[PDB]
This record gives structure tokens, sequence and C-alpha cells, in this order.
């Protein structure tokens, strides 16, 4: 039996983890039990007040986020803002599996963490991107997992096959558009529907976004060159979805690149290379754990270009948390995680 | 090994049926296989060229909609425009399970079919609304099913308990808002995203809309009274969803009306009537076969109010279709049919 | 040269008064100047931090809302829609023209006010709905205006001609779909883009909505009979717009009804009657002071149907404010108000 | 009094042109008169059936697009489907001012035109982008105007000052998100409401887009060096808007770059630099002829970043046309083109 808690269940990330715990085959056959669901200000309320789409768990009472509530669980999902997984994992048994969606344990460079996040660095856990060279090995059987950010996921998948193959220059440029739900359920004026509907805006530009160094970190894991990352995230009128455009100087032929991408991904269950003439679209991956990827070559401009479409709440967080949890617990990697997206 | 065919596979209802089949527990242990996938002018093309979310069936070539093609399939789903299933049915073998998403076999009065469809009445098949009184027994083991339209499913599910209780009057009004997908994939110009985004409009008003008599028909099955229907559809900037507001004169206490809906729906797997103080929203049901329902009384205006939310492609078309296929084959009714919406 | 202040210049209604003044002919030829722009919080900040669409005023420094700062203005807009403003009005000299966007002074029945608001009734001022019978003559030269609510502008305009000609029954049904901008700038989670995008929901149903008596009041102004109102508001992924489906039982012919609406509107320059075979859509009036109206008869249901579309921040709020202000000052009524929408 | 004819009056470009003239001061006093409104297939329709938002022109009868009809007008706008306007162009009088929104007369290099347009090159007319250096001078008194593409307008105003100041390296990247209207009014199934809503997708990537050569061109006009452009457009669920993110390497301080954009843009009425700490957004410029630019520097990436927002129908097409018509006829450059957009 595997009893699972979720800290921050009243937020988007937590809702997305529960939808999938609901659909997990380990749930339907009882090898998985949904234990405690906690929050902060919303403790004492029913979950239907927050997640009216998770009707099976609507009667559940949101408990306070305390080590005393979260003890006695084999697995413990952390879907709260960064800074809390530090203290909170220090309070649980060593053998319980902790899956943190925050950024606390993502970066390996303490000085980068302080420059970008503005707090002390808690260290690093295995990185919940199984598709990354070497990462899958490190998830198998572990008990501490750090889920990647929603932007670094789309980009690394897009870029790492070419940079590891040495078919593109190590200075990359990423311009991603995201749906609103990647900002989180905290009520801020600038994420009101009246404001995002019919309006696009780029934010945190010129390399100040905290995901800039996360993409950098991962690409440096496939190369020995100096890596450079111009990241620019763009907010568009959508609830979910991440469409990441990724360019970098190349002199290799599209022949060689397309072959580079088939090798790295032909056996990946979740990565789907588009047929020629096709190009990813976010709307086709919504609600699925899949990533759609097209590669091309702008030879007039000696520019490689590669597009990834991922759902930011699944492959971008909760799907990667569940996928990492399948590996940590030794269950089939795809348990609970469909590749069939909900469309239109 | 139930071998299934889907005529009109490249349509919205066709892809939603296929999406659902791909997640059916029968497909997973092979008691179900996906067979011919047929269309009209898009025959010869691949399915991924139409449904990029259905990557497991993207390599499939869609064949023409011909008896030779459809034959030798135990179940055939027909997702064509009307005027086609009438002849396709005697052409197929009598023992195949035929399920028409269209309207050709929905209605039971020939004067009404002519008055609204301009063609000859085809007659009548069992109606795909298992929750309607007496429907389940008619579906168990039939081999011919007409699936309800999206709007009648909403209106009926919202009104009939209080009308079968004789607690409201039989002159109901329904104003249902709906996403764009119910209009289907045919490229009209007032369904272009530029004219749909940021605009709402009512169409087919004053009771010329073909769903009006279908609702009238469904409501007449639970009352001996003379029923009248004012029905108004209003298209809104959304890809999925149907919010149906239905009002009727009543002088019954709220308590008795509430009781009549709990008696009607407590044991119903896909019908979830909201806690007191919550109200349905479409986003809560999307991707899922649920209907979220709420009732209230406008004491001043002496008016009952029922609100209903259903996904227009799942519970209004393919979910009902698959739900009735489960019944016609004697499979657990909820198989492949989730009550958990994809939200936000 | 009339000085103009705007109390609550940072919210939506406030920003849309300024947009309209910015493009008002008196503002161009010096007759009109734009004085103090106050707010509760966010005072000390620039207006461009709030309305980056109003670049000309971007430098302006938002001030506190006090009788001090508001004193010394020929006209003062109280843009805290459906809030409170009675206290401010008593700290201003009676010679100052005050146009209140909120509902403090709309209602004519203290008992109804207390019942629906829980406050002491401030009393009543001329209703800013010029097309209403008798409304325009009470605005001419007035020093106190109450701008009507977004929904009752739509419903009154749709319904009163039929009602006044005694061609429909006084028990009416109105269902209105509306964009998120009517909820205001008030930060709240149920109004986040991720929430609103992709979903619809009726809220505040079955009599509880505060515009219900506002609709009753306007109708009782054109009939001596007792009027009930079933009003249902519905949220939709739009930022602006109000499409109101309004119904009442009738026995009068289509021709009698269509004539009544042309007798009432051929002179009114903001009401455009749809040609035979057309229907309102909100997309066609956005950013405009127009109301687009169509009428029909469901003969089977014995039901009148009227559809009206307006912009919820223009003809529904700021447009009514300015249109009435023009009249208050003896300026031409159409000054600065276009009937042409920015579409698609 | 200048008689004007719009050809393509039934399409998005056409109706936005007509919205502008209706608001034009030259229309209000009589120096401008709206004449024949023609379409390719819509002849015999009234204009309201196409543009319900231009109610003042609703009664106009759409005529066929033939030289006989278009003759007798001083100015003639050509909003004809993406090209094939050169025929019509030589069939009108040579003293008749024609503004072409198509692309047939934009390009300079016949070799580049054939490569991207598969057709023989018709020649080049003065580009209708006054902010481009030396461009305003060739528009004064012109009788041949080619309006820029929606995308080049953005990228050029985003990039040209820094390239002209020789501050950035002339290999530039552009990844622009855009609403659906820019694709025009032709009904594909890929522009269907259901499909663009909730989905992003890059299209025509890796240098196949016909705006890439138009971007290279304008940039070639401000520099000695050879310019290569990497242009990615991305469709988003919006109706109007373009948000162009443009990068290139730079070896300058942010200070020099801002000092170049202030130098270029302090005197141009429609180009709005953002206050330090503010970044552009599309919802702010919608319905106006404005363009909001901001520049930054990612020092660790040695990258210059310029963000530009414009309304794709106004500054991107129909506004540019009207603006260039003002210069053509010797009227003030801002006549009929506000800088204040319609938001939220
Ligand atoms: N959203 C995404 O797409 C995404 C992608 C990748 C990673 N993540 C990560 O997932 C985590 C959750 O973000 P979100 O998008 O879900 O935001 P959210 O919707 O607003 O919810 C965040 C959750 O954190 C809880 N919480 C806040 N402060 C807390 C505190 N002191 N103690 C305990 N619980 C607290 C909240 O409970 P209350 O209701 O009581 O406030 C809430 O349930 C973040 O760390 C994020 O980095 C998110
Ligand atoms: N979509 C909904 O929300 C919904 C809900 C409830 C019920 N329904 C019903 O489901 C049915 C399907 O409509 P839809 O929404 O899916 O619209 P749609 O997207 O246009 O689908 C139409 C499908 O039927 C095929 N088709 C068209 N004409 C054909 C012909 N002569 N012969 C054979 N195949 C033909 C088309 O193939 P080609 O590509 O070759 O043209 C296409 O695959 C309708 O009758 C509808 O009333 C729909
Ligand atoms: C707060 O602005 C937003 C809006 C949408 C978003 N989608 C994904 C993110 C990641 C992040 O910046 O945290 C994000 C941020
Ligand atoms: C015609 O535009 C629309 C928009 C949304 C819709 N949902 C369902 C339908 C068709 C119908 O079932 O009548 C429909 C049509
Ligand atoms: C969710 O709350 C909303 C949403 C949209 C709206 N449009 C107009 C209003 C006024 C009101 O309902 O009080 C409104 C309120
Ligand atoms: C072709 O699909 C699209 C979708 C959205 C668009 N917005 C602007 C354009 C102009 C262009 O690319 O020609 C466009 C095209």
């Amino acid at each position: 039996a595997t009893k699972v808690a979720v800290a921050g269940a009243s937020g988007y990330a937590g809702g997305e983890i529960l939808r999938l715990l609901l659909g997990h085959p380990a749930y339907a056959d009882g090898r998985l039990r949904i234990g405690a669901l906690t929050a902060a200000t919303s403790a004492g309320s029913t979950l239907g007040e927050h997640h009216p789409h998770l009707t099976p768990l609507a009667h559940r009472v949101v408990e306070p986020t305390e080590a005393a509530v979260l003890g006695g669980h084999d697995a413990v999902f952390l879907a709260l803002p960064h800074g809390h997984s530090a203290v909170l994992a220090q309070q649980l048994s060593p053998e319980t599996l902790i899956i943190d969606c925050g950024a606390d344990f993502r970066l390996t460079d303490a000085a980068v963490w302080e420059r970008f996040y503005g707090s002390s660095h808690a260290g690093s856990w295995p990185y919940g991107l199984p598709e990354l060279p070497g990462a899958r090995d490190q998830l198998r059987g572990t008990r501490r997992i750090a889920v990647p950010g929603c932007y670094p996921t789309a980009a690394l998948l897009a870029l790492f096959p070419a940079l590891a193959a040495d078919l593109i220059e190590p200075a990359v440029t990423v311009v991603a558009v995201s749906g609103t739900s990647g900002a989180g359920r905290a009520a801020t004026t600038d994420l009101l529907g009246a404001e995002v509907i019919g309006s696009a805006r780029a934010y945190n530009i010129a390399g100040v976004h905290r995901h800039t160094p996360e993409i950098a970190q991962g690409l440096r894991a496939v190369t020995d060159r100096d890596v450079s990352v111009s990241f620019t995230p763009v907010l568009i009128p959508a609830s979910r979805g991440i469409l990441a455009t990724c360019t970098a100087r190349t002199r290799s032929p599209l022949s060689q690149l397309r072959a580079a991408y088939e090798k790295a991904y032909h056996a990946e269950p979740f990565i789907y290379l588009m047929p020629e003439g096709q190009l990813p679209r976010t709307g086709a991956v919504i609600g699925s754990n899949a990533a759609h990827i097209a590669v091309a070559v702008d030879e007039d401009a000696q520019t490689f270009v590669a597009i990834a479409a991922i759902d930011n709440l699944v492959k971008g967080t909760a799907g990667a948390a569940v996928q990492s949890m399948n590996l940590a617990l030794g269950w089939p990697e795809t348990d609970g995680l469909s590749v069939v997206g909900v469309a239109p």
C-alpha cells in the first residue's frame, strides 16, 4: 500500500496532481491511496470549493500544512511556492518519497540560486526530467525528486538533442508563450480574465526570469562548451499550454539534425516528433503528458529552429511529478499518464 | 474482440469518439480494437492531419464511407450529417451495433421531422440518454441507437426531474450558451476565430432551432401535460462547454424540488448535483462525461431555475455514444468514461 | 471650461470614462479639461501603471479620493461602480455636477434597497438611461445623475417597447451572458484568466442578483401592471460585452411588435434595429455606445424574444455616464460617443 | 471633396479601413466621401451582412470589383486577397491615388519576389511606413502606396533604430505572436474558432514566410552590412494584435540603445516608448494606430531585446493605409488615427 499526501492541494499544480492520481491505475486497484491534502489559508474548507472538477474528492477537508498531518505517508507531493520544501522535507522521514514541484532543489549552483531567487540555497535533488540523458537512471528508486519548471521543460526537450549532438551553437534563444495557469492561482490584478483575454505581453525579459539559469543548467549537462541562454516568456490568452520556439546558429544540414532527433526520442514514450509538414500546437497536448516536437533549418540564416508544445500543468509539472513517482516507486513509467490530449 | 468502425472519423464527434475509445479499458486489454476510420473528401489522408491529439492513430489512413469498408465491424459509430445513416443501416448487417451521432433516428413524429429537417422521416431508434426514465432498459442489448443532440441532453437533464414530479409548469424556457465545436468542423465564415473571439450572439431564435422539438419530445415522455419550449442557443468564445439555464413557473417549495432531484440523481454515475451554494461551470466538466446540475427557486417571480453544465463533445455526443455502446454490449456503463474534468 | 475629476480612475469604468473624454470634442477644443484622477489605494502612482491604453494621461499622478481633491470641479465622475459614494456626494458643493456610476442613487424604494444591499438607502437621482421614457427630460440640466447598471441597460432597452405598447405580458425572463470586465478590477480568484478562460457559469441566480429590482423599476416605469423579473447572469470568456436574451409570453403578432420597436427607436441614434434576418452580436458593438436589438415571436411557445447587445463598459457604464453628462451640460447628446464598433 | 473607393470592402482589412474613414475628420466636414464598396464574390450584398459593426454603411450595396465601378474616385484602397492587384492597378487612372494593402508592390528585388511569391514581379511603390527613415518623404504627394505587412511593421519599428545606430549585429531574430484576424477572412478549417481557441502554434517557420524578405529589406535600408532575418510567427487565441519579440547580439550599453530609440521616437506621434520598468502589451494598442516599444539587454547572453506591440488591423494594415493617405493628400498625419486603444 502507498499512501500519498499533497501539500498545496488547493492550487493548480495540486489539482493537476490529483486529477492524475484519480486516473492512475494504482488508484483504481488500491495499490495507491490518496491521504492528506493540505494548504495554508484554505485549511478547513472542502476541496470542491477550489477544484470543482475533482468531484470524487470534493467532500475532502483541506488540512493545515504540518509535518504532523503529512507524516505516515509513503509519498508526499509538494505543490506550494518555493522556500517551503526546504524546511518541510527536513521534517519528514528519510524513506518517504518527497516530490517537490517548487524550484528549491532544482539548481546545483548555490550562487546562481541566490542571484535569482534571493534566498539561501537548499541544495539539489534528482531532476524530474526522465528524458534527459542520465536523469532516468537517477530517478529509479530515489526518495527525493525536484520537478522541472514549466518553461525549462519545453526548451530542454526542444534543444538538448541538437546541442548534445554538437549540431548547433551553444548560444540559444528561447521565446515561449504560456497560458495563464502557469502563473498560479494567487489572485493578482494582472492575471484577471479581463486583462489576459485579447492581449499578449512579454514579461521578466533580458535574462532576469528564474528559468533562464534552469535551461542553462540542463544544456550544460549535454556539452562542455560555454552555454548562453536568451529566454523570453510571453503570456497569451490561454488557460494551459506552452509553445516554445527555440533557435540557435547551425551549419549542419536538416538531414543530420532530423536524424539527431529521431535517435534521442524514437524510444521515448512521451516525445512525439511531428511528421514532415506538421508542426506542434499546444491545443493537441492539453491534459496529456506528451511533448510535440518539430525541427527545421533556416539555411538563409544558418539558424536551427525547433518547436515544442507541452501542457504546462501536466508534462510541465504534475505529469512529470507522477512520471517521476512511477520511477521512484518502480511502477511502469507511463502509469496514469496518457499521450492523448483533449481537443478542441 | 469487438471490432469498431467510425464513419466521419475526421469530424469533431468522430475524433472525440476515437479519443474515448483509446482510453476505454476494453481497448487496453484488447476486447476492443479500432477498425475502419471513414470520411468523405478527406479519404486517402492520414488521421493525424485532422486530429493531432490522437497520435496513437495518427498514421491511420481514412477510407471512404462505403458498405464494403464498414462491413465486418461488430460496432459502427456514425458521426455524419443527417440524411446518411438511414440507408447505411440496412446496408450494414443487422447484427452490427450502429450508433448514429446524427439526428435521422432521434425523433418519433414524422410531421415534426419534416417541419424542421426538410427531409423524409426515417423512423426512430432508441435514444442515447440513459438517465432518461426507461432509457437504460431500452439500451441494454439494442443494436440501434440514436444519440441526443448536445443541447437536448443539457435541457432534459436539467428539467425533467421537476417535470416528472409535477412540480413545475410545462412551459419551460431554456437559454443555453455553447462553445464553437458543436458547430462542427465545416468551414463557415462566422465560425472563424476572429469573428468568434470577443463576441457572443444568439442564433436560430424564436423556436426555429431543430433542438426545440427534440426537447419538447423528451419532456413529453415524463408528463401527460401539454409541454411548450422556448429555446435559445447563444454561441460564446469557447471551444467546448454548454451552460443551459432553464426556468419554469413553479409554486413548489425549494425543498420538494431539491428532493425530487436527489431522488432522481443520487445513484446516477455521471450526474453530480452541486452542494448548496455552488453552481455548475462548464470548465468543471470539460473532457469528461459528467453533468453538473443546480436548482433554485426565484420566489418573487414564482420560477424554478435549473442550471446544467456538460461537455458538448463528451456527454452531448461521444460520451453518450460510448456510454450507450457500453450498455448495448453489456459492459460496465462507466467504462472509459471519467467524471473528472480537465481544469483549469 | 468645465473641469472634470474622476473618482476611481484606476478601475475599468474609470479608465473608460477617460478614454471617452480623451476623444470627446469638448476636450479637443478646450471646453473640457481633465482634472483629478483619484483612487483608494494605488495613489501616488502613475495612471499608465493602470491604464496603459491611455498613453496621453500616462504621466498623471493618481491622488487620494477626498472631498479636498475632488473639490473645485465642475463635474465629478464617481467611478466606483455598484459600490458606495453617498458620503462623497455630501462633501461636494451641490452646484457640482456628480455622475455616480454605482447603484447608491439608482433605486426609488428604500425597502428594496435595504433588502438587496443591506445599507441605508441614500435616495435617488435621475437614472442615466436617456432612451427610457421621461429619463432624458430629467437629465437635461441635471446636477445629479445615477448611471444604470450594465445588465439593466441591456434588458430595459430590449423589453420596454413591447412592454409599453402592452403587447407582451409583464412577467419577463432575461438571461444575459457577460464578459469579465463588469466584475471590476477587484482582484479575486474566481475572476482569474485561467478560471474564466474556457468556461461559462451562471452566478447569483433565482432572484438574488441586485439588478433584478433595477430591471423591475425600469419596467414599472413603462407599465402600471405588476412586473416580475427572472434574471440570470452568465460569465463568459470575453473581456467586454452583454448579450441579453429577454422573453415574455405574448399573443401579439410579429408585425405589431416590430412596429412598436421602430416607433420607439427610429429617432434614437444609439439604438440600431437589426435588419430582417439579422441578430445582435456583442462583437459588433464593442467600444461603441450602440445597443443592437432584434425581436421575434416563438409562435409555438407563445413567447416574445428580444435580443440586445451592448458594450458593458460603454453603453453599460462609461458611455451612459458621458451621454448623460452631455445632456446635463446642454451639449449635443452624441458628443464623443460613436455608434461604430471596433471589430473583429 | 476626395471620393474614395474600397476594393475588398467585405474583408477584415476593408472594414477596418472603413471604420477609420467613418471616424476621419475629412469625412465629418465633407472633404472625404465614401464611394463604391466592392468585393469579389459579395456583390449584391449589403455591407451590414459583412461588417455589422459599421452600421452607418450597413445599407451600402457591395458592387463587383471591376474598373468601371472603381473609376471616378480620387483615392482607391485595394484590400484585395493577398496579391493579384497589379492588373486592376494599371486599369485605373494614373493620377488616381491607389493605396495597396496587398504585397504586390512592396518588394524591391524581383529575384527575391519570385523566390517567395512564385510569380513575376510587378515593381515597387513607396512603402507606407512613415516611421522608417526617408519613408515619410516619398509618401508626401504620392499616388502609389504599398502598405507594409502586419509583421514587418512591428519588427522594423522594434529593430531599425538600433541597427541604424549600428549598435546591434545585423543578424536578427523575430518571434511574433499574432491574433487570427491577420490571416484575413478566407474560411480555412485551421482558423475555425474551435481550433485557434486554447491553442498556440508557430506556422511557416524556418524562413518560408513571405514577410521574412520584407523584414530583411526594411533593415537593409538603414545599414551597410548584410542582414539575415530569422522570423517565426505564432498564432494565438486572439482576434487582433501582434507582439513581436526581436533579438540580436549587441556590444553596446543599454544606455546607448535607449538613447537611440528616444532619439528616433520622441518626435513620432504614433510610436510610444515605454517608461523604464514597463513593457508593451497588445491589449493596450487594440483599435489604435499606436505601437508600444521597449528595449532591454541580456548582458550574460550579449543580446539586445526589443518588444513591439501593435494592432495588426490598424498600424499593421488599415491604419497605415489611412496614415499614408493623409500624407498623400497633404492632410495632417494624425487625422482619424487615435493613439488611445480600447482596453480591457
Ligand atoms: N502552475 C504551473 O504550471 C507550475 C509548473 C511547474 C511548477 N510549479 C510549481 O507548483 C507549485 C504550486 O504553484 P501553483 O501554480 O499551483 O500556485 P496556486 O495555484 O496559487 O497554489 C499554490 C498552493 O500552495 C499553497 N500554499 C501557499 N502558501 C502556503 C504556505 N505557507 N504553506 C502551505 N501551503 C501554501 C496554497 O494553499 P492555500 O490555498 O492555502 O493558499 C496553494 O494550494 C509552485 O511551487 C510552482 O513552482 C507550477
Ligand atoms: N460536434 C458536436 O458537438 C456534436 C454533439 C452532438 C451531436 N453531434 C452530431 O454528430 C454528427 C457529426 O457532426 P460534427 O460535429 O462532427 O461536424 P464535422 O466536424 O464537420 O464532422 C463531419 C464528418 O463527417 C464526414 N462527412 C461529411 N460529409 C460526408 C459524406 N457524404 N459522406 C461521408 N462522410 C462525410 C466528414 O468527412 P470529410 O472530412 O471527408 O468531409 C467529417 O469527418 C452531427 O450529425 C452532429 O449533429 C455533434
Ligand atoms: C506571472 O506571469 C506568468 C504568467 C503565465 C505563466 N506561465 C508560466 C509562468 C512561469 C512563471 O513565470 O512563474 C507564468 C508567469
Ligand atoms: C452555428 O454556430 C454554432 C455555434 C455553436 C454550436 N453548438 C452547437 C451548434 C449547432 C447546433 O447544434 O445547432 C452550434 C452552432
Ligand atoms: C463574476 O462577477 C461578474 C462577472 C461579470 C460581470 N459583468 C457584469 C457584472 C456585474 C455584476 O454581476 O455584479 C459582472 C460580475
Ligand atoms: C496562415 O495562418 C495565419 C494565422 C494568423 C495570422 N495572423 C496574421 C497572419 C498573416 C500572415 O501570416 O500572412 C496570419 C496567418
